[PDB]
C-alpha cells in the first residue's frame, strides 16, 4: 500500500469540518499569527485608504489532526486542501474590498496537530492618516486582527514569535518606492463592545515614513522662483506700468499653482496641512509685494498734482541719506506757455525723484522679509530631519 | 466519544437547509437586526451614492435547531458553517454594488434555537443627497432592509435592542475624516406596493454632517482676496489704461475659478446649491466694478472733446464739498498755433478733474457695496454655526 | 411529523432540475414577467452606456411541482432555493456587466405549479442615447428581454399585468436625481435572425427626460456674460490699443470654455449636438466683434495718413445726421516747421473724427444683431418647454 | 410515466463528462463556429484594447449523446446544462479580461449527437491598432478562436456557415455610435509554435473604419480660425505694439490646443499620427507669422536710426509699383532746435513709409501661402474619402 | 465498451485529490516550467506597477496516473478536468491582483505520468522600475515563481527547455505597442527567509526597453522652439517696453509646460528623472535670458538720468569696435527752456546707445551659450542611441 494517502483516507475519513475542533469545549483553540511586512503599494489620501501586501501565518492546536508517525513511515508533515478542514474566521477590521488576494488551496499538518496555514493578503484598508506635516510624516496606521464571530471563550489570538522580532523586521521589504517604514508595533487588545461578550484582537502599529526626496524638487522648487521672479521685478523701472502687469501675471501664475496643489492634498478635517499656510503666506507677500507696487505709481504718474511739501522732501532727503511797439506781450505770451508748462513737467519730475528713493529702500525691506523668512524654514528641515 | 461533533452530527443530520424553519406555517419567524455603523468612506456627490461600512448582527428563533444542553455536557452556544443552514433573503434596496464584502463562514446557534449572526457589510448604496446647503449641510440617507422575497406571512423584521441605544450609539467610529453624524434613527415600516402583498421594511435615517474646516479654506479662501486686488485695482489711476486689462485678467483669472468649482458640484435637479449664488454674485460685483473702469476712461481721455458744462461741473464742485513792418502776423501766428493747443490740453485737463472725483466716491461706494455685503454672509455662518 | 418540510421532501425527491419542466414536449413552457422601473443610475454619454436599477418578476407554470394543499395541512406557498429547481435562461440583450446584482437564493410555488421569482437586477445597458437636443432630450433607450437559447417551441414570454398599468407606472421611483421618465413601453416582438428559428423576445421603450434646471446655470450662464463684456468692450475708447488686446483676452477666454464643453459632449457620430452651433455661433460674432475692433485702429492711428476725402466725410456727416534785415525767413522758419506738423496732427484729428461716428453706428448694428439674435432663442425654450 | 426527463436520465446516467466524447480516439472532434458581431463598444487607444460584444455560436459532434426519436416520443432537441457534459476549451488570445459575460446554463442536443451551444461574449481584447492616418482609419483587428490545450489530435475548429456569409453579414448591427464595420473576413490558420505541437486557430479579420462627421468638427474647426485671426491680425498696424502681443496671445492660445490634442492620441510608437504633422506645420506657419511682426516693428520705431539708403528705397519704390543788433543767433538757435527734430521725425516718417509697403506684399504673400497650402488638405479630403 | 472513459473510470477511481502524489514521502516532486512572454500591456510608472500577459506552462511527474498503452488501445494523451486532480501550489510573489485569468478546466497526462498543465496569465504585478534615463530606458523587471507553501522537501522547481531557448525566444510577441523587450533571462534561486526552511524559486529577470520615437515628438519637440521664441524675442527693440511682458508670457507659458510633465512622471524616490534636469535648466536659462531683458530696460528709458561715464563709453566704444531794448533775456529765456530740454533728449538718447551694443553683444554671449549646450544633448543621443 502505498502510505501517503492512506493517512489521509485514515485522518479525513470523519473530520466533520464544520466543528471547531477540540477535545473539550471549554479550552479556546489559540490562533498563532504574525505578518512579515512586504510593501507599500500606494497612499491616496484623498480617499483616506490604504493598500498593503502582507505575507502571513498562521497555526492552532487541532485535536482532532493528531496521528502517529509510526504506522505511516515517519510522516511529520503534510499537505491538506484548505476547504476540506475547519479554518478560523479571522480578518481584518479595515478593509474595504478583500478580493485581490488568491485562495492558497494548500496547508500544513503536523502529527501533534499543528497544522500550519499560510497565505498571502492585500488589503486597501482605511486608517487615519496625518497629512500634518506633510513632506516630513509618519504614518501610525492600524491593522487590528479579529475573530469576527468566536469570543474568548472559543479561540484566542496570540503571536508566533518574540515581538521585538516583528519589530525590526525589514528581511523581505521592496523599498525605493515611496514610502519606507521603522517598524511595525504589535500588541495585543481585549476587546468588548459590550457585556457578556469578548473578542481577540490583536492590532498592528505599522507605521511608515515618506521620501520627501521626490516632492522637495516637485513642490519646493516651484516655490523658490516665484520669489526671485518678483525681487527681479522690483528691478523693473516703475514708470513703465507694465511693471503693474508684471505682478498680476505672476499673480494669475500663483493662482493656477494654488490649484494644481489643492487637489493633490486630500480633504482632511484635522485642519490645513502645514506646508499649505507656508505656502499661503507666499500669495500675501506677493500681496504686499504688489501693494507697493501699486503705491508709487499712485505717487508717481503724470498727473498734474501739487508740490512735494518739503518736511517729506527732507525726508526723502534724508532716505536718501539713509539709502546713499508792444511786441513784450507777444515774447510773454510765449513763456507764459512755458513758464508753467516747463515747470510741470519739473513738479512730475519731483515726485519723480520720490519713486527712486522708495525703489530703493522697499526693495532692500522686501528683500530683507522674505530672506528672514526663508531661514527660519531651513530650521524647520534640520528639525524634521 | 468526543462531545462536540457528536452535536453536530445529532443535529444537522437532517436539517434540510431548503425550508424556512418552523414548526407551524402560520407563525411568521421574526428576524431580529441592528446597525452598527463605523465609519463613512466616501461621499462622492456627482455619482449620487455614498459607500458606508456597518458591522451588522442578526438573529432569528429557529424551531429545528433546539437541543438540551444534558447528553452533550452544558453546551449553549456553537459554531455552524452558514451554507450548511437556512439563512434569511435580506437585503438593503439601495445597493449599487454588494460584492465587496467578505462571506462570514460561521453563525452561533443556542439551545433555544436563537441561531445567531454576525457579518460586516459595506454598500455604495444610492440615497438622494441634498446639496443645497454646501458647506454645511445634513444627509438624510436611507438605508432600508428588507426581505427581497418573504412576505409578512412568512417573515417578519424586528430591532435587536431599544431604539434609543440605536440612536446615540457612537460606541466604536472613525471621526476625523470629513463626515460626522449625529444619531441613526431605525423606524419600522410597513410596505406594500399592490394589493395582496406585504413586506417588511425597517428604514435607518441615517443622518451625517460635514466638517466645514477643509473646505472654507479651499473654498472661501479664494474668494476673498479676489476681492481686495480689485479693492486695491481702483488705485491705480485711470489713465495709465492697463488698469482695464488689470481688471480682465482678474475677470479672466475669475473664470478660471468658476469652472473649477462647476464639476466640484454635483449635477442635483434641485437647484442651484446656494453658496453658488453667493459665488455667482461676484462675478457680476466684478462686471460693474469692470463697468465703472471703462467709464471713467470713457469720461477721460485726450480724446479733442468738448468742454465740461458747469452744472455738471459745479456739481463736480458739490461732489469736491461732499468727498472732501508786419511782423505781429508772424508772432500771432505763433500763439494761434498755441491759443488752442494748449488750451486742448487743457480742455483734456478739466475732464481730467472729472476722473478724480468719481475715483474717490466710487471707491468708497465700491467699498461699502461690498463691505456690508459681506457682513450679511458671516450672520449666515453663525446661522449655519 | 412537521408539515413543512415532509413537502420539501415529497416534491423535491426526484426533481431533475436538468429538464426544462413539462408533460408533453410541444407545449412552451410561457414565462411571464414585468419590470418596476427604480431609478436611473447615470447616463456617461461619452461611454454610450446606462446603469438602471430595476425591480424584476417572473412567472411560469411549472408541471412537476404541483401538489394538493390536502395532506401538507393547506399550504399553497413555499419557499424554494433557486439553484435546485429548474430556471429559465433569460437576460438582456444589450449588457455590459452583469456581477452587480446579488443572487436571490428563494422563490415561491404555488399548487398549482406557479413558480414565481423576484429579483433586483441592475444593468449597465448600451442603447443608441440620442444627444441632439441636448439640455432638453427624451432617450428612446431599449431593454429586450430575451431568451438567449430557448426558442419558441420552448417558452414563450409574455406579460405579467395589463401593459397600460405597466406604462404609468410610478409606484416607486427616485426622482430629483437628474433624469424623470414620462412612461414605460412595452412590446412584444417575433424575432428570428435566420430561418429555422425563431426567438421570444419584448422589448421596452424605456423612455426618460433630462432635467435641465441644473444646466442652464451651468452652460447657459456662462454664455450669457461672455456677450456683454464684449458689449462694454465696445465702450472702450478705441485710440487705447488695449482695447484690441481686451478682446483677444475674452478671445482666449472663450477659447478655454469651448475645450471644457468638448469632452462634456459625447462622441457621437450623428452631427454635432444642436446647441453647440448656437454655442460656436459665439465665436464668430467674437471674431466679427475682433474685425470691427481691428479695422478702426486701422483706421484711426497716427501714421501720417492722406486726407479723409470729401465724398466719406460729407457721409462721415451724413452718418452724423444719421447717428445723431531779413529776419522774416528766421519767423518763417519757424512756422514752417508747424504748419505741418500742427497740420499733420489735425489729419489725425480727422480720421479721429472718423473713428467715433464708426463707434456709435457699428454699436448699434452689434447690440442689435445680438438682441435679435437672442429673442430667437427663448422661443426656442418655449418649444423645447 | 412523463417521457422527456426519462430521456434525461436514459442520458446522462453514465455521462462521465472529464472525457473529451469519441468512439475513436483517433478521430478529432471537429468543433464548428461562426460569429455574428453586434456592437462595437468602445476603441480607447491610448490603452492599446478594444471591447466588443459578440454573439457566438458552436456545434460538435459527440458520439456519446446520440439516442434514438423512437421510444422517446419523436423529440430530436433537447436542452441540457451545460456543467453536466463536456465543452471545448476554446478562448481567445488577445483577451484582456473575461468576467463580464453571463454563463448560459442551457444547450440544445440532437439525436445524431450534435450538441449545440449559443453563448454570448464581450472581449476587452488587445488588436494593434493603426492612428495614422486619424480621422479616416481602417483597423484591421483580428481574434483568434484558438483551442488553448487541445491539439490537431484531439479537435480541429472549422466554420458554421459559408465565410462569403459570415463576410457581409450585417443582420444585427448596432451602427450610429462612433464606428461601423464593412465586413469581417474568417480565415483557418494552422498553427504550430514548434516541432511536435499543432494548434487550430480561426483569425477573424474584422475591420472597422471610423466615421469622422464628428471629429471634424471638433478638431478641424478649431484649427481654421486659429488661421483666420491671425490673418485679420496682420490688419492691425504695426505702430500700436500689441500687435506683437496680439499674436504670442494666440501662440498662447495655439500651446493650450495643442497639449489638448496630445493626451487624445495614444503613444503609438509606429510614429506620428498623419494629422498632427498637419496640425504642428500650423505654429511654425505662426511662428514665422510672428517672425514677420517683430521684423517691421525692428524696422519701424521712433528709435534716431540712420537714413534709409536709396537703392533700397528705389526698391521701396519699386515695390510700391509693384503692389500698386546780434538777434539772428537767437532766432537761428531756435531753428536749430528744430531743423534736426522736426527731420527726425521724418527720419522715423522714412522709415515708416518702409512698414506699410511691407505690410501690404507681406499679408499677400502670408495668405497666398496659407490659401494654397489649404487646397492641398482638401484634395486629401476627396481621397480619404 | 468504449475505450476512452474507460481509462478515465479506471484511472480516477480512487485518486484522492488531496494529496500531493508520490510513491515515497521523501521524493520531492519535481515540476517543471518556462514563460512565453506574450505581450507587455502597459506600464503605468506612477502607480509602479506593470500588466503582462503571458502563456505558460507546466508538468510534473505524477505517480498515480500511471497507465499502459496495452489494454486500452494505444493511448498515451488524454485530457483531465483539473479540479478533479492535484495541482501544485505556484503563483508569482509580486503580484498585484489575479482575478483576470480564465481557468483552464483541461490539463494532459501521459503514460509515464507526466501530466501536463498550460494555462495563460494575466498579472499587473509591481517591480521596481527605473525612470532615470526616461526616454532610453531598460526595465529590470522581476517575476519570482514560488511554491506559496511547499518547501524543497516537497517540491523543486526547475525549468522546462534550455535557457538559452528561453533567452532569445520572441516567437510569438506583439510589438508596435510602446515596449519591446531585448532577452528574458531566467535563474534559479534557492530561497530561505530564515532556518528550518527553504523555498524553491526562479526568478525571471524580463527586461524591456522602450521605443522613444513617440516621445521625441511629444516632449522633446515642444521643448526646443520654447527656445526659439525667445531667440526671436531679442530680436525686439528695448524700447518697446513689451518685450518684457513678451518674455514673462512665454514663462508663463513655460510654466504650464512643467505642470503637464509633472504628473506624467511618477513619485519615485531614487531621484529626479534625468531628463527632468535637462528640462528644469530651461527656466533658469529663461531667467536668465529675463535677467537680460530687465537689466538693458533698467539701463535704457527716459528717466533723467545722470550722463554715461567716458571710461564705459569708450569701454561702449570698444565694445561697438567689438561688435562691429532788453529783448535778448526774452530769446534767452526760449533757449534756456530748450538748451537742457533738448539736451535731457539727447542725454536719454547717450544711454540709447549703450542699449543696442549691448543688445548686439548678449545676444550672441546667449545664443552661443544656448547652441553650445544643445551639441551636449545630441552626443547623448548617440550614447544612448
Ligand atoms: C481541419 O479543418 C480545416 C478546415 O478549417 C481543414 O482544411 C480543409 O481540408 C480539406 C481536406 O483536408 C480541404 O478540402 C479544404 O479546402 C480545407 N479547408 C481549409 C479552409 O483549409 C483541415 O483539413 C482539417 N484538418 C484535420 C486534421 O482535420
Ligand atoms: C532543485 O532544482 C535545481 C535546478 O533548478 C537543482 O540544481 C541543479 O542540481 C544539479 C545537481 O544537484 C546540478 O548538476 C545542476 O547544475 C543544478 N542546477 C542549477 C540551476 O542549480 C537542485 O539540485 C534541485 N534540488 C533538489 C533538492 O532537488
Ligand atoms: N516561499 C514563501 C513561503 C513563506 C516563507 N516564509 C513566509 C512567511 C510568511 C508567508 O506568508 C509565507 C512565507
Ligand atoms: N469583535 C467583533 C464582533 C462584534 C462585536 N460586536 C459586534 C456588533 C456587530 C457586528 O457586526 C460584529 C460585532
Ligand atoms: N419588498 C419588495 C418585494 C417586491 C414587492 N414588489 C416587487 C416587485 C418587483 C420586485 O422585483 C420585487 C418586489
Ligand atoms: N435570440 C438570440 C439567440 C441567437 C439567435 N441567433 C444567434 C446567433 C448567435 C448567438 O450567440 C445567439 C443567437
Ligand atoms: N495554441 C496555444 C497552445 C500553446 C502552444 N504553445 C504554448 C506555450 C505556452 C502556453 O501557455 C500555451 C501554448
Amino acid at each position: 500500500q502505498p502510505a501517503l494517502l492512506r493517512l489521509s483516507d485514515h485522518l479525513l475519513a470523519n473530520y466533520k469540518k464544520g466543528v471547531r475542533p477540540v477535545r473539550d469545549w471549554r479550552k479556546p483553540t489559540t490562533v498563532s499569527i504574525d505578518v512579515i511586512m512586504y510593501a507599500i503599494l500606494n497612499v491616496d489620501e484623498k480617499n483616506q485608504v490604504l493598500t498593503t501586501y502582507i505575507w502571513y501565518r498562521q497555526y492552532w492546536t487541532d485535536e482532532f489532526l493528531q496521528w502517529t508517525p509510526e504506522d505511516f513511515d515517519n510522516v511529520t508533515k503534510l499537505s491538506i486542501p484548505t476547504d476540506s478542514i475547519w479554518v478560523p474566521d479571522i480578518l481584518i477590521n479595515e478593509f474595504v474590498d478583500v478580493g485581490k488576494s488568491p485562495n492558497i488551496p494548500y496547508v500544513y499538518v503536523h502529527h501533534r496537530g499543528e497544522v500550519q496555514n499560510y497565505k498571502p493578503l492585500q488589503l486597501v484598508t482605511a486608517c487615519s492618516l496625518d497629512i500634518y506635516n506633510f513632506p516630513f510624516d509618519v504614518q501610525n496606521c492600524s491593522l487590528t486582527f479579529t475573530s469576527w464571530l468566536h469570543t474568548i471563550q472559543d479561540i484566542n489570538i496570540t503571536l508566533w514569535r518574540s515581538p521585538e522580532e516583528v519589530r525590526s523586521d525589514k528581511s523581505i521589504f521592496i523599498n525605493q518606492g515611496e514610502w519606507e517604514l521603522l517598524e511595525v508595533f504589535p500588541q495585543f487588545k481585549e476587546f468588548s463592545i459590550d457585556i457578556s461578550n469578548s473578542y481577540a484582537e490583536m492590532k498592528f502599529y505599522v507605521i511608515i515614513r515618506r521620501r520627501p526626496l521626490f516632492y522637495a524638487v516637485s513642490l519646493l522648487l516651484p516655490s523658490i522662483f516665484l520669489m526671485v521672479v518678483d525681487i527681479v521685478g522690483f528691478c523693473l523701472p516703475p514708470d513703465s506700468g507694465e511693471r503693474v502687469s508684471f505682478k498680476i501675471t505672476l499673480l494669475l501664475g500663483y493662482s493656477v499653482f494654488l490649484i494644481i496643489v489643492s487637489d493633490t492634498l486630500p480633504a482632511t478635517a484635522i485642519g490645513t496641512p502645514l506646508i499649505g499656510v507656508y505656502f499661503v503666506v507666499c500669495m500675501a507677500l506677493l500681496v504686499i509685494s504688489l501693494a507697493e507696487t501699486i503705491f508709487i505709481v499712485r505717487l508717481v504718474h503724470k498727473q498734474d498734482l501739487q508740490r512735494p511739501v518739503p518736511d517729506w522732501l527732507r525726508h526723502l532727503v534724508l532716505d536718501r541719506i539713509a539709502w546713499i511797439r508792444g511786441l513784450l506781450q507777444e515774447l510773454s505770451s510765449i513763456r507764459h506757455f512755458l513758464e508753467k508748462r516747463d515747470e510741470m513737467r519739473e513738479v512730475a519730475r519731483d515726485w519723480l525723484r520720490v519713486g527712486y528713493v522708495l525703489d530703493r529702500l522697499l526693495f532692500r525691506i522686501y528683500l530683507l522679509a522674505v530672506l528672514a523668512y526663508s531661514i527660519t524654514l531651513v530650521t524647520l528641515w534640520s528639525i524634521a530631519w
